């Protein structure tokens, strides 16, 4: 996957609302910035109950967005990641309801999976009660197959039905996805839901063996097509690690909160120890399309006693951290857990969760640049954005207060910005200059200071990050100092913001 800066937007939230004027908007506004792009899920339709994750229709474009050829378009400019859901479909699909009218009789019965397809001798307790839930309950609903009545698999709500991807209809679906996401000429595929794909017996359904069997299946058949697979993964830390060894590609899920702590505080070793332990065959982000992921770097979901990288009262003060610098808006948003050890995320947009402080902000996206993986900017924070209160009572809905629709005018207007025109710089100087298709080298002292060096060819640059030289929302002093080595010689910058870094 290429090692330049991707953003991450919807086609109907960034410009005029569709894929075309997202193009222009990337084109005419971010050239050099961005030379590669994620555009969240554009089927039919994108306006549902979960923003584009609940398509009808996977293999179509809506038609109120554009079409295939708009992206076929984009790909000879830019790099395209797009999304498959690979795990389930709508009940409201042809296949499913086609089950729904003809039963056993036909054709794609098979496709969908029911409990007696994973346990035709009956489950237990500890069948049922071991399996991972990102949703509250048992992973069966109510459904009638012709008369007969039926509890179908669902792993997230009763509107999304899992398919069997072992069987021989189930993978022909996913295949006519693959086809048309290679026919337009798509990079790169983030699979969805895939940790949940697999189901065996007597396991806990999620990453398991049958689970990375199926996505080694999924690589090679991709590979087949000249597409690089990504997968999405929530989870405790060490099972990420171990998770990422075996896969090509991952998210780096832990280095957005940590940098909300040590922004918070100024305790770096955490950092120091992730810098050391983390897996390299990464995307970065900070802010992505839903909430920020406090479960990732906290103590494990089914057994407490696994402690993550900070302890559990320092979990709860970053929830809370967030609470407070927003003025109690992530709360607004956030539904209550009853306790933050709980909570998966708090949603917030990553400039808010900062108290739109532009230092920090800056540094943050300075040090996910300096770390190896390929990073990733989100269109709400590459326009330094804050919390949208207005459709988050429009909608009720807690991700949306992160989702805001700009219009160009909005982007133009925000494009004057110094810290926007400072992230802008950043990119382009992690693009241009070639030291980071080098080598990477840490160093630490024990708080106080981290250094991140990377080494190249006809160039060399260091980022040395010092939260403890200011402290809480509104100051302003740099906490990030840079200095590199080109064509020109030794450089450097103490200032991001004001002073912000070029190449030679
Ligand atoms: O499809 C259910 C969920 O799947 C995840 O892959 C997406 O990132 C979520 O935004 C979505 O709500």
């Amino acid at each position: 996957m290429k090692n330049k800066v991707q953003l991450i937007t919807y086609a109907d939230r960034l410009g005029d609302g569709t894929i075309k004027s997202m193009t222009d908007i990337l084109r005419t506004r971010f050239d050099g910035v961005y030379d590669g792009v994620h555009i969240l899920p554009f089927f039919t339709p994108f306006d549902g109950a979960d923003a584009g994750f609940d398509p009808i229709d996977h293999t179509k474009v809506d038609e109120r967005l554009g079409s295939w050829d708009d992206v076929a378009e984009l790909s000879k400019t830019h790099n395209i990641m797009v999304d498959a859901i690979v795990n389930h479909m709508s009940w409201e699909s042809k296949q499913f309801q086609d089950v729904l009218a003809k039963g056993e009789e036909s054709e794609y019965y098979p496709m969908f999976l029911t409990m007696s397809s994973v346990f035709p001798n009956g489950a237990t307790e500890e069948d049922l009660a071991g399996i991972y839930r990102p949703r509250p309950g048992l992973p069966f609903t109510h459904y009638k197959f012709a008369g007969k009545t039926r509890l179908v698999w669902v792993s997230f709500t009763p509107q999304q039905v899992d398919i069997d991807t072992d069987s021989d209809k189930g993978w022909e679906y996913l295949m006519s996805i693959f086809d048309q996401m290679a026919a337009s000429h798509v990079s790169y595929i983030r699979l969805d839901a895939v940790g949940y794909g697999a189901k065996e017996a007597g396991t806990s359904c999620f990453m398991t063996p049958k689970t990375f069997k199926l996505i080694s299946r999924l690589r090679e058949e991709g590979v087949k097509r000249g597409l690089e697979i990504l997968i999405e993964v929530h989870s405790y830390y060490k099972k990420q690690v171990e998770i990422a060894s075996k896969v090509d590609r991952v998210y780096d899920f832990a280095l957005p909160p940590l940098l909300l702590h040590a922004l918070s505080t100024g305790h770096v070793e955490p950092v120091a120890h992730w810098t050391d332990i983390r897996p390299n065959n990464a995307v970065t982000v900070l802010d992505t399309h839903d909430g920020i992921g406090v479960i990732d770097i906290g103590s494990d979901q089914l057994d407490r006693s696994l402690k993550g990288l900070v302890p559990d009262e320092d979990v709860d003060n970053l929830v809370n951290t967030i609470h407070a610098n927003t003025h109690g808006e992530s709360q607004a948003a956030t539904g209550a857990a009853a306790s933050n050890l709980d909570l998966y995320f708090v949603n917030s947009t990553y400039y808010s969760a900062l108290g739109c402080n532009d230092q920090h902000y800056i540094a943050a996206r300075a040090v996910q640049f300096f770390l190896p993986g390929v990073p990733q900017v989100y269109y709400v924070g590459a326009l330094a954005g804050k919390n949208d209160m207005e459709l988050l009572r429009k909608t009720n809905n807690g991700r949306d207060i992160n989702r805001h629709y700009y219009s160009t005018a909005e982007i133009d207007e925000n494009l004057k910005r110094p810290v926007v025109k400072a992230l802008n710089a950043l990119a382009k100087f992690r693009n241009e200059l070639d030291a980071f298709d080098g080598t990477f080298s840490y160093t630490t002292d024990d708080d106080t200071s981290i250094s991140f060096t990377w080494r190249g060819e006809t160039s060399q640059a260091t980022l040395t990050f010092e939260p403890k030289r200011g402290l809480g929302v509104d100051n302003t002093t740099p906490v990030a100092m840079l200095e590199w080595e080109d064509s020109a010689g030794d450089h450097r910058s103490d200032d991001l913001i004001a002073n912000p870094p070029v190449v030679a």
